[PDB]
């Protein structure tokens, strides 16, 4: 219903806020990311309410998307932290790691560093949080009709952001590509990272559920 | 190779298509898959090295890509081929599977509805055999891109291949950049269909290096 550039406003509104942290083994490392990923969950909830289209669906479909998409948009979120700190992951203020560090976690290392490129291609492109807030409420939509149409605004509001930017219509859809296609990269980081914590010892649809009821 | 049209670009990649292979007959299901699967990387390989500005690449880029990239691009091959069977996957013209029959496969049990839904969502999209190729060409290069320059180049030219396809089929400039939207999001999920793939087999650089040195 909304215009291409109050999109960007309503979503620029609704981002959520950047958390604080509470050496390492593996064992108190993980601690740490678990406690600020579950303090950080309750405020992407509120985000995801906010996003233009997302309350309009069912609860059953909104517990869903959040529920396969919660990482994805956990993992961009330190990406776009750690842009202008090359070579480092910023998870919180008080909490900088090196490519050192993060082997204190094994097979963290090879997710690590895909986080680190990641970082590096968005501060190539020179990515900004007009775009990034588009792209990450992309990430929510897909990853889980209606929907689609609102995906299709999304893309309409990319485009106009990179229209007003200068660019003609050739650099216009080829950012658009190469945007897009870094979600793909975004999802196989995602399905590395839930793989690592199926292999760890023992509510995420309860806390979904109470929260977005 | 950065030279091409995007006609140019269509042409040579149709012409790079593998054939659709054959099940092995015996009339006395991840054997059949596993034979089937790895007589088609033969042929993938054949058609990686005709895709425009792959063989511009160092030998080792050319390993590393297409170990990221095979399983999707044979995911996507089916996900083609089975487009027109509802509710069905065609792994072979004489492997045909449905859901009940594909329940009971190893491992299948996750991967099969989501590469039925995504054999629906291309149907539905109406999906052209000129953007196929692209979005084939388009994941061998752009898999194992992050784990160069020239790459991106290449990239950016099949994504110029794929807009004057939809420009050319009638489509406005919004549903242009809206249909190209669509479709590289359906990457997401067949790198997601990949990767559940991969973790069940899990249960090489070798290999491609040697047929790569034809
Ligand atoms: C990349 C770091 C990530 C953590 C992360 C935390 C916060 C954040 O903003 C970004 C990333 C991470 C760690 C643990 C975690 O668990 C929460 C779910 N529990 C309840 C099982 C989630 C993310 C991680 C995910 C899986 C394995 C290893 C690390
Ligand atoms: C979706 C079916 C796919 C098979 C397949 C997909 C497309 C195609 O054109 C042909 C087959 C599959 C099965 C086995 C397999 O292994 C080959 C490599 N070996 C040497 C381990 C690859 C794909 C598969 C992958 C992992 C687990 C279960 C199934």
């Amino acid at each position: 219903s909304l215009t291409a550039d109050q999109m960007v406003s309503a979503l620029l509104d609704a981002e959520p806020p950047i958390l604080y942290s509470e050496p390492f083994s593996e064992a108190s490392m993980m601690g740490l990311l678990t406690n600020l990923a579950d303090r950080e969950l309750v405020h992407m909830i509120n985000w995801a309410k906010r996003v233009p289209g997302f309350v309009d669906l069912t609860l059953h479909d909104q517990v869903h998307l959040l529920e396969s998409a919660w990482l994805e948009i956990l993992m961009i979120g330190l990406v776009w932290r750690s842009m202008e700190h090359p070579g480092k992951l910023l998870f919180a203020p008080n909490l900088l790691l090196d490519r050192n560090q993060g082997k204190s976690v094994e097979g963290m290392v090879e997710i690590f560093d895909m986080l680190l490129a990641t970082s590096s291609r968005f501060r190539m492109m020179n990515l900004q949080g007009e775009e990034f807030v588009c792209l990450k409420s992309i990430i929510l939509l897909n990853s889980g009709d209606h929907i689609h149409r609102v995906l299709d605004k999304i893309t309409d509001t990319l485009i106009h952001l990179m229209a007003k930017a200068g660019l003609t219509l050739q650099q216009q859809h080829q950012r658009l590509a190469q945007l897009l296609l870094i979600l793909s990269h975004i999802r196989h980081m995602s399905n590395k990272g839930m793989e690592h914590l199926y292999s760890m010892k023992s509510p995420l649809s309860d806390l979904l559920l109470e929260m977005l009821d």
